């Protein structure tokens, strides 16, 4: 029924060829070359990002949807790029990531960039089963790609209804990944959040034609179902007309050392 029901259907319909062509297609993308040589010589001491994830927050950050501040808490911090990028800004006071880390490459990577000494990590930890702690900035990157679209909108309902559950009196600032957006339950879902704590939704570029992934954010006031739909929008309009090429802009890089 709605813009985005149409988009996953096609999506899953697309050849092989077709899909790998238009999953890049026009997106913005960081180049991880430089970050991955390092890392591949045990360099931790060195100013680069652990993921590509960093890219998300930092154009998140730069471009005034987010603003990062005091005691960050890390939901789903996996391998750390949000909490490194959060530790090296200068207003904020101490970072804590909490991770699942049920494989391997997907717990916390520590690093010695700017502010590494104020990042604690922990492991093992489901945010859903926890207790919640207070906040000045709440980030939560939690949401896992299904190709199954109810299973996509259990999934974003579940990480919506435990970060409502985190928001604190004193979180001004927040970030949620909202997986699977298009869902009327998950818009609607949104809408009373919103009343609530304010903000509005926004596509970071950087997110493949892939996923619908969109973060709900604390540093602007929008419409989400315009916002929603316009994203919609431009993943059809890029399925019928794929480029099949991303734009290439330069990695996260940070300062090093102690704060
Ligand atoms: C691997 N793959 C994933 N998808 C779709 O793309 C979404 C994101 O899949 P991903 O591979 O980009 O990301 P993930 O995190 O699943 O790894 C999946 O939920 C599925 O609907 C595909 N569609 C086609 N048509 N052909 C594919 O080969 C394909
Ligand atoms: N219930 C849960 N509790 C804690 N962590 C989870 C849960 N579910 C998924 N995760 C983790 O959340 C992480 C999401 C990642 N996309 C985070 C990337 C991170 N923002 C980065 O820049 O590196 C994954 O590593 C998951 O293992």
């Amino acid at each position: 029924v709605t813009l985005g029901e149409v988009w996953k259907r096609q999506l899953n319909m697309l050849g092989k060829q077709e899909f790998e062509r238009y999953k890049v297609s026009d997106i913005t993308e960081v180049d991880r070359t430089a970050a991955r040589r390092y890392l591949k010589e045990g360099r931790t001491d060195v100013g680069i990002s652990v993921s590509r994830g960093a890219a998300k927050i930092r154009w998140l950050h730069e471009r005034g949807y987010l603003r990062i501040t005091g005691r960050v808490l890390d939901l789903g911090c996996g391998r750390g790029g949000w909490s490194y990028y959060a530790a090296a800004q200068k207003e904020v006071m101490s970072v804590k990531g909490y991770t699942l880390g049920i494989e391997g490459h997907e717990k916390p990577i520590h690093m010695q960039t700017l502010g590494w000494n104020i990042v604690k990590f922990k492991d093992k930890s489901n945010v859903f089963t926890m207790p919640t702690e207070p906040s000045d900035t709440l980030l939560c990157d939690i949401g896992e790609s299904s190709s199954n679209p109810l299973v996509e909108r259990d999934r974003t309902m579940k990480v919506l209804e435990n970060f409502e559950r985190w928001k604190h009196v004193n979180t001004e600032n927040f970030c949620v990944k909202v997986l699977a957006p298009y869902h009327p339950d998950v818009i609607e879902k949104l809408e009373r959040l919103q009343l609530r704590f304010g903000g509005g939704i926004v596509r970071v570029p950087f997110s493949r034609n892939s996923t619908h992934e969109m973060y709900y954010i604390s540093g602007a006031r929008n419409n989400i179902t315009h916002m929603v739909n316009t994203t919609s929008r431009s993943l059809l309009r890029r399925m019928t007309r794929p480029s099949g090429k991303a734009i290439i802009e330069g990695d996260v890089f940070l300062p090093t050392g102690t704060r």
